[PDB]
């Protein structure tokens, strides 16, 4: 009910950038506040994004049929993961509230923070078949995404060019986060900071600092709960019978993923209910 | 169908191993279109080693602004001087040559590998790849067609509408009508091939059949569904919003028009997956 560490991932080149900006008001807002801020600025720790059989330090168990899931799964129940994994999985583990900053690159996450997903979100560690979503290892942990674009809000209205954001947000929100279990927060949403004067832009930096005061305390993003589908192979993790004839006198979708060929709920991914 | 004796493929593919789904997918791929007389160049991002990372090195020579970086004007200053980083100038001529461009990856974190993903920020430069001057329907690639060919862990039914993971069409937009649609590329239907890790021997060998007949009248099928560019008022004063006659038109619709454009109704079936 309060939290005290937190982990800020940061995904941008430039100590010059609002992005860099945006990571350090978040840590003196947090600090400020008593928690303790770990960090994993992605491009000063040259970090690797690329998964290998250099991920596991030791022999595989099927050279011959390299395969990255089980092979990097046993790798950790054997503490054979590279050091750089393993420091970054600790980081996590220590972590109650993970912020995520980047700015938005071909509608999603930066290659280099993709790569940290794909190797440190290792089977068992961070999501298993067993413990889908609500059930996950990080089923206490806290999830924001803080987010800038070039594109304007407008652009990414329902009625925008580029489509609707709550669409965008969705694979990272529900896909990345929330498979593992996390709780996930309402996105901070900085738009077109390229055309952002700069009254608005130190304004935009303690609007996200009094933000993080209270971000514990904060409602998540509704997800439909995972004990409405039958969570095992036989029924094909199908929603459940007597969930789908309930779900027919539903008006709207249960989200932007389960929105079962109904009207999306407003702002799914972008505000809580 | 209508032959294709000298077009020019491009297979982009983001797998490390020889042994994988994915390299039977691309060399089934290349053997069906060199069968018809199409022109195949690849890309196998790990066999080049591939550099996933935008940074400063992409650029050559002198930057602009080198204590305030900034890699979209730098990267579109480069492209239109001649100096992007020879495997960028490398990556940009396979492109500009090719018709037809098949993405083969498998599914990772509900998108492209980083390596892919990778590939797309350091070789879809502005200019080269899109304007805000020409969005989408009039990008620089409107004469080319983009196809992904995604391999999944999870079954097919944990990506239907009742499916644990959500519906496939929505994991497929930010890909298919942010990068491909975004730039030009008409983009034909997905091959899905979900939960190849349980798909008996037999099965495997007919998915890659299937994928070569499929190859032989590629360029001839009918393209997704995505809203005309033309229905919105593309520029800073409309905030690049639908049309007043477009939103009048579509108030007594119970369908929206893709996936994106869902406009709070009914996303059309597979809009993502099937062509109207
Ligand atoms: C590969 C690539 C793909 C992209 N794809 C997309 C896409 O799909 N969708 C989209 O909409 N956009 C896209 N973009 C645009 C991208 O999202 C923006 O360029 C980015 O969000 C800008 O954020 P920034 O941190 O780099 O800001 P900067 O450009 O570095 O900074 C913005 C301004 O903030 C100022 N600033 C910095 N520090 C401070 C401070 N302490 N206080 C106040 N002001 C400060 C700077 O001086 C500058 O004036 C893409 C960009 C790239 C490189
Ligand atoms: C980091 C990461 C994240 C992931 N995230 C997701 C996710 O979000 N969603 C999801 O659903 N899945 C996810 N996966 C699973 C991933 O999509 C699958 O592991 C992948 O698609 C398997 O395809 P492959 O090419 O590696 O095949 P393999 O596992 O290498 O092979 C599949 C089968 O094909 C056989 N085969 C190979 N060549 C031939 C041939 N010539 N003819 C016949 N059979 C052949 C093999 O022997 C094997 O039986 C993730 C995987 C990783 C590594």
């Amino acid at each position: 009910m309060v939290g005290r560490r937190a982990l800020i991932v940061l995904a941008h080149s430039e100590r010059t950038s609002f992005n860099y900006a945006m990571k350090e008001a978040a840590a003196a807002a947090l600090k400020k506040k008593g928690w303790e801020v770990v960090e994993s600025d992605l491009y000063a720790m040259n970090f690797n994004p690329i998964i290998s059989r250099k991920d596991i330090t030791g022999k595989l168990k099927d050279p011959a049929n390299f395969q990255y899931p089980a092979e990097s799964v046993l790798a950790y129940k054997e503490g054979h993961l590279s050091p750089d994994i393993v420091a970054e999985q600790k980081k996590l583990e220590a972590a109650d509230l993970v912020i995520f900053q980047f700015p938005l690159q071909w509608f999603g996450v930066p290659a280099i923070l993709k790569g940290w997903f794909e190797r440190v979100f290792i089977g068992e560690f961070a999501y298993t078949y067993a413990a889908m979503y609500d059930k996950g290892p990080f089923r206490s942990k806290k999830a924001v995404l803080s987010i800038t674009t070039g594109g304007s809000g407008s652009m990414y209205s329902l009625q925008g060019i580029h489509g609707d954001m709550n669409v965008i947000l969705w694979p990272i929100q529900s896909g990345i986060l929330h498979f593992c279990g996390f709780q996930v927060l309402e996105p901070q949403l900085t738009y077109s900071i390229g055309h952002t004067p700069a009254d608005a832009r130190i304004q935009i930096l303690e609007g996200w600092k009094k933000r993080l005061e209270n971000i514990w305390d904060e409602t998540p993003l509704y997800f439909a709960p995972s004990s409405l589908f039958d969570l095992n192979f036989q029924a094909g993790f199908l929603m459940k019978k007597e969930v789908q004839d309930e779900e027919k006198n539903k008006k709207f979708g249960l989200s932007v993923g389960h929105h079962l060929g109904k009207s999306i709920p407003t702002d799914n991914q972008i505000k809580a209910r």
